[PDB]
């Protein structure tokens, strides 16, 4: 399952963000949802 809308991602379930928005954490520390323009 994704990680809700407004729920930030994490390591916990794994990013991935539901739909209407793609998750971006990477190697990199920070880490957050993006919804298309």
């Amino acid at each position: 399952g994704c990680l809700g809308e407004g729920e930030k991602c994490a390591d916990w379930s794994g990013p991935s963000c539901c739909d209407g928005f793609y998750c971006s954490c990477r190697s990199m520390p920070y880490c957050r949802c993006r919804n298309n323009s």
